[PDB]
């Protein structure tokens, strides 16, 4: 037998195809060749472990697109990839392909979609997603096509919050947790449709800057970067530095021209050159994740968007079995919390309790109610002191336990509704030692408070 991997590489692609069939060759996309952070030529024959393809305005049948994708990867790698999942909402599609050696490592495949907007605004924008387990590691993938238009960044932020609330991926037992907490690694990509927010009269200046590869002054006005910096969207997500030209809006059949001027076909809106097409991620604390490419193709010109690629190294763990767990506790293992308190932004006064969720526990654990005090600056402080239960992991082996994570929800005793969710890594500097812990708490992806204190982890070593 193959040894189980402790690392895999994942290819993420996002392309708004502009309702046009692709050209006969799209291999440059899967090879991370073009502009930006590109992949070394020496890696060209080396397959990624998993390929996740997100399309928007995709005119192809699932069958048509699968044939082009599989044939493309076969030509690059000489490997016949297995289809893990395919899911389409209108013209928004996600395909997950993996090397055949991974077929038995992949389980718990989930697909879902969310339609964004109401009446007028419901009919073609939203998201599709896929999750699964790769051995002991949970992976989520979201392909979203958000509201278009330079003057709708707020709508895009709203679309993002509706997708992260309502996309039903991952372990349904994680009931207090949205997709931004359910996965070891979460990749969120698509035509996010955020624009370079400069005056219309500066169109030709923007084009000039693009021809000089001087992106700095454009990225300082990129609505996704500015909204993220003001914590309006994609809180606690990462994005690699952008070093490729804006991927929208091109004249078709060339990349020599940006088509930005207002037309009946655009609803009389300008489309200033923009980084519409993006890849972000969020991984659990102290898990290996390294972006190894982030760029756009130069040679695929059927759409008014260029394809975007990103590749990642992602840490993965094995499906651990001991003499004891799974199927029982390992009395040599324990997780203890000392001097713990939650700080909440809520103006309400109910009692709160904690829930601890982790795949290292047989099931989730509910604490006693904490003691509410007033913070010096208005805040609600919920004190747990030394009252939190002792968590009993299924496996005590430090090779397993130090790789695990504890999700925390703080819940109202009156309503059992979560006011905040966060995550604590057990990748500690020491065992049998009081060490500080910390997580921000979010609800619907917005900051709602903090959890901090100390942890004491006992393993079999
Ligand atoms: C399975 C579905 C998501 C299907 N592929 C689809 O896109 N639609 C049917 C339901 O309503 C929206 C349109």
């Amino acid at each position: 037998e193959q040894p189980e991997p402790d690392m895999i590489t994942i290819f993420i692609g996002t392309w708004n195809m502009g309702n046009a069939p692709p050209p006969k060759k799209i291999t440059s996309w899967f090879l991370s060749k073009g502009q930006g952070k590109t992949r070394d030529d020496s890696a060209d024959y080396i397959p990624h472990d998993i390929y996740v393809i997100g399309t928007q305005e995709d005119p192809l049948s699932e069958k048509e697109w699968l044939e082009i994708l599989k044939h493309s990867l076969q030509e690059i790698t000489s490997v016949t990839f297995k289809t893990v999942a395919i899911h389409t909402l209108w013209n928004i599609r996600i395909v997950v392909l993996a090397k055949p050696e991974h077929e038995n490592r992949i389980s718990h495949i989930c697909t879902d979609n969310v339609k964004t907007g109401i009446a007028n605004t419901l009919g073609n924008k939203g998201a599709v997603g896929v999750s699964f387990m790769f051995n002991g590691t949970s992976l989520g993938f979201v392909n979203s096509h958000l509201t278009s238009g330079s003057e709708k960044k707020l709508r895009r932020n709203q679309n993002y919050m509706n997708i992260l609330r309502f996309l039903a991926l991952g372990d349904k037992k994680l009931s207090p947790f949205n997709i931004t907490h359910r996965f070891t690694h979460l990749f969120w990509f698509g035509d996010l449709n955020y624009r370079v927010d400069l005056p219309t009269w500066e169109a030709e200046t923007i084009i000039q800057k693009i021809k000089q590869q001087q992106y700095a002054d454009l990225l300082s006005h990129d609505q996704l970067l500015t909204e993220r910096r003001e914590q309006k969207v994609f809180l606690h997500f990462e994005e690699e530095e952008i070093t490729f030209a804006p991927t929208y809006r091109f004249e078709r059949l060339t990349r020599d021209k940006y088509a930005y001027t207002k037309q009946k076909a655009t609803g009389m809106k300008y489309n200033l050159p923009s980084w519409c097409d993006r890849v972000l991620w969020k991984s659990y604390p102290l898990v290996h994740v390294v972006c190894q490419s982030y760029g756009s193709t130069s040679d695929i010109m059927t759409s008014d968007h260029s394809p975007v690629f990103a590749t990642f190294e992602a840490g993965v763990t094995s499906q651990f079995v001991s003499k004891n767990g799974p199927g029982t506790v390992d009395s040599q293992g324990q997780i203890e919390f000392l001097r713990c308190y939650a700080t909440l932004k809520t103006k309400s006064q109910t009692k709160f309790y904690l829930e601890f969720h982790s795949s290292c526990l047989e099931s989730f654990v509910k604490s006693q109610e904490g003691e509410n005090e007033e913070g010096s600056e208005g805040e609600l402080v919920v004190k747990f002191g030394e009252t939190l239960p002792k968590l009993k992991p299924i496996i005590s082996d430090p090779e397993y336990l130090l790789d695990q994570h504890i999700l925390i929800s703080i819940k109202s005793s009156d309503s059992d509704e979560s006011y905040g969710e966060g995550c604590i890594a057990l990748r500690l500097e020491a065992t049998e030692t009081q060490l500080p812990i910390y997580t921000p708490l979010t609800h619907h992806g917005e900051l709602t408070g903090h959890f901090q204190g100390e942890i004491k982890l006992q393993t079999s070593q």
